[PDB]
Parts: C-alpha cells; structure tokens; sequence
C-alpha cells in the first residue's frame, strides 16, 4: 500500500514565455492509508528529461531535487496545486518555473481549520496542518527510487500560514509529538526530517505574536486592512472591502502591557549576536534587539535603492550620497501602519483565524495565551501548552527533539503588517545561534505575499544541490 507507480505519470506541457515545458504527472494520489478528508492527495510532476534518462539544468532522474509547495493560507484548507491550475490559492506558475528548471514537484492537499469528516466533525483543526504535510514528505520518502528525484533533497515552500507549515516541517524532524496522529492516518512507514526550508512570511510563534505586534505598533491607534467578503473576483479570489477602526482606551491599556512584556519575552531567548553577545529590550521597548530590526528596513532600502528603486514614498529615512544612513523606525511604522487591532492574533472574543486554528473536537476556538483566556469577553478554553508549543518552530531549536533542515530561506516583505518583522527575525536569528544555515531578508515595499522572487529562490536551491 501507499506504493507509488511510474506507469500513473502522463505527459503533459504547458506553455511558458512562447517556451513548452514538456512534463509527466500523476494527480489525486492518496498519500496515507486511513485519509478523514478528501483534501488528503498530493499530485506529482516530473520533467519530461528524467522519463528519457536525460538532464535538466545539471539535475537528473536520481538528483533532481523535490520542491514540495503548499497552498496553506489563513491555516485553511490547502489544495494539491498543479502547474495548470488557475483557481484561487495556488502557486502554479512557480511549479512551471520549478519544472523548467529541473525540480520535481509533489503538491500535496492539506487540511485546514474548516476541513470537516464523514460525519460533519472537524478534523482540519491544531496540528493537522503539520500532520498532513508530514505524512506527505513521508510518502515521498517512502517511495525513494520508485518517484522521479532525490528524496535526500526536498524542500518545502509555503506562504504566510503556508510559510509557518513549511518551517515547522523543517523544525520538527521526526519529532515523536506527531507519531500518534501519523500512525492513526496510516501514513508510510518512513521518516519526515527534509532537506531545505523556504518560507515566505512564516505566520508562527503564534503564542508571542500578541506582545511582538504591540512592541512594534504601540502608539499607533487607527488600524487598516481588507477583510473577505461574498464573491469572488478574477480565478476564484475572494472580493475585499476595506475597514479601519480607532483603538479604544482599554485596546491602548492593553497594547501597552503586551509591548511591557514583550521586552520579557525577547530577553529570556537569550538570542545573540554572532560574538555571542546577549540581543536585548528595555522596558521602553529600545535596544539592542531593536537596532537590528531598524538595521534590516535600512538594509531593505539599501537594496532596492541600489536598483534603481525609489525609496521616497515611505518615512523616516535619511540618505547621506547613495546611502541610507539611518532611520526613524517610529515613523516608518507610521507611515507603514498598523493592520491588526488588539489583540491581533489571540482575540478577547475568539473570533481570529488562529483562535479557529486552535479549536478542537469540542470548542470551535480556544485562546493561546494567559492574557486573552484571563481576559475572554466570551466563555472559552485555553489550548493545551504542549500543542501550542509543538507547532511553534522555534521549540526544536532550543532543544533536541528532532532533525532539524539545516538550510533556511526565509522572506518577509517590507510592507507586510500581518505580524512583526520580530516574528521572522527571531527566527532568523535562533536558526543562526544554533547552527542552521539562514538565508533572511525583508523585501523592499513587498506585501504580504511569496513566490515573487523565484530567480533567487532557485539560485538559492541551485547553490545547495550543485
């Protein structure tokens, strides 16, 4: 069972730049033995080369690596993406450059929040997104030999939730905490530790996300963003509408006390520099820490200015000849805004993507930190400490509880507000301090969004497997 059979693979071709990019593909392959939901199959697609024993881009058969995309997004349900979808969430055009430049690509179907069972139960909530793609890398493994590519070779890649799935994939290694609920689904027996990480703004550290938000916002009371609304525009995407709101004087009490202990927070991770040297916060939220997040925007503007870019739209720079040579972080924030009230992520009244995120076989949602659960405007339950701290990354890292990727790609735009630049440069920061190889950066004026740089994701890849 959970064999996977070259003779599924058919030929294929889909046209990019006047270019045919001739490829095989086998779709809706179930990839555990006991699936709760029909969301559970992933589709594989191969290079036309490795079917004639030929070579693309340097890779083979044998070599070539396994890019495993998801399309997570909100913790939703994912779809198995296709080079030749078009609907809303999907990632097709970087599976198409993915194959033209010689990467297999298994897309598997993940479980979201909102998946429901046979009998109308929910079965998509904490961890089953992480589940999912586990029992997905574990399949591929699995069939080492029999799927085109090099299993010792994958490498995931998600966006915002999708981002979070794929560094937790690469974090969590074999992890023991997740055993259970893979041997329940009949997964295959193989292991899930993967080779790569890449992740575009990694929406995790879900329980710190409150304080950080408000380190970064405080003093900052009107907020602005799009929520969905009923009907969809081009492919499938959801119609927006834009809302906006004034901070009330106890959501103020409120930010001021989560931006207090964030300075907690951040300190007791004992996060360093690479002389070791402690990263720090005062109890204004000023300091070391902080320098390093002013140093990655000046660094971001650096860049784009560099290429030609203008720079002048936003606040707070200040440019010595082609330099920028500082920045007044407080007014680039301003100028940024803020998108999420407060608290934004763990709700007074469990209504948050993430509040859903954490509801179980009897509570819709749950709170995910003392603060909202002491606080509820509703009745609710806190989630359990050991669930919320199995799908934060950044577990695995101070401890040994798993086999951890050792290459890391991750990106957050310099115009994403879903959560604070903290969030991925704690991250960044940790996988440094223990070892791992990183590769970070916050795009100039990048919004909330992935796979809008895939000349230097390849490269990326190229670099580790050539």
């Amino acid at each position: 069972r959970l064999i996977f059979d070259a003779d599924w693979l058919v030929p294929e071709q889909v046209q990019v730049a006047g270019q045919a990019i001739q490829y095989y593909a086998a779709r809706n392959i179930q990839y555990v033995q006991h699936p709760v939901a029909a969301i559970q199959v992933l589709n594989v697609f191969v290079p036309a080369a490795y079917l004639h024993g030929s070579s693309v881009n340097g890779y083979q058969r044998a070599t070539a690596p396994i890019l495993m995309p998801n399309t997570v997004g909100g913790y939703l349900p994912g779809p198995a993406d296709d080079p030749q979808r078009v609907t809303w969430p999907t990632n097709a055009g970087t599976i198409q450059q993915a194959l033209k430049r010689g990467y297999v690509v298994v897309a598997a179907g993940i479980r979201g929040r909102t998946t429901v069972d046979k009998s109308g139960q929910r079965v998509g909530q904490a961890p089953a997104f992480i589940v999912d793609m586990k029992a997905a890398i574990r399949y591929v493994k699995y069939n080492q030999g029999r799927l085109p590519g090099d299993t010792n070779r994958i490498i995931t890649n998600g966006t915002s939730a999708g981002g979070a799935t794929s560094a937790l994939a690469g974090a969590s290694g074999n992890s023991a905490y997740f055993e259970p609920a893979l041997t329940a689904l009949g997964a295959a027996p193989a292991t899930d530790d993967i080779f790569a990480v890449s992740a575009y703004c990694p929406i995790h550290n879900l329980e710190h996300a409150d304080m950080a938000y408000e380190w970064q916002f405080n003093g900052i009371n009107d907020w602005h963003r799009y929520q969905p609304v009923a009907g969809t525009t081009k492919n499938g995407r959801p119609k927006f509408e834009p809302v906006s709101g004034q901070l009330t004087v106890e959501e103020q009490a409120l930010s001021l006390a989560l931006k207090a202990q964030f300075s907690t927070y951040l300190n007791q991770l004992q996060l360093t520099a690479s002389d070791g040297t402690h990263l720090t916060l005062n109890e204004a939220g000023m300091g070391s820490f902080r320098d390093v997040v002013r140093q990655l925007l000046i660094s971001s503007a650096q860049t784009a200015f560099d290429q030609g870019t203008d720079i002048h739209k936003y606040a707070g720079f200040v440019v010595t000849g082609n330099q920028v040579t500082d920045l007044d972080l407080s007014a680039y924030l301003k100028s940024l805004t803020r998108m999420k009230a407060v608290p934004a992520f763990d709700q007074l009244d469990l209504t948050s993507p993430e509040n859903n995120l954490f509801g179980d076989a009897t509570a819709k949602a749950k709170h995910f930190t003392a603060l909202a659960q002491t606080r509820s405007t509703v009745t609710a339950q806190l989630a359990d400490a050991e669930l919320i701290q199995a799908i934060n990354p950044l577990s695995y890292l101070t401890t040994t509880s798993s086999q951890v990727a050792k290459h890391w790609r991750i990106r957050h735009g310099a115009a994403d507000r879903d959560t604070s630049f903290a969030i991925p440069i704690i991250l960044a920061i940790m996988l440094e301090n223990h070892g791992y190889g990183i590769d970070f950066a916050l795009p100039w004026d990048i919004p909330h969004s992935g796979d809008y740089d895939l000349g230097d994701l390849f490269s990326w890849i190229d670099g580790l497997c050539q």
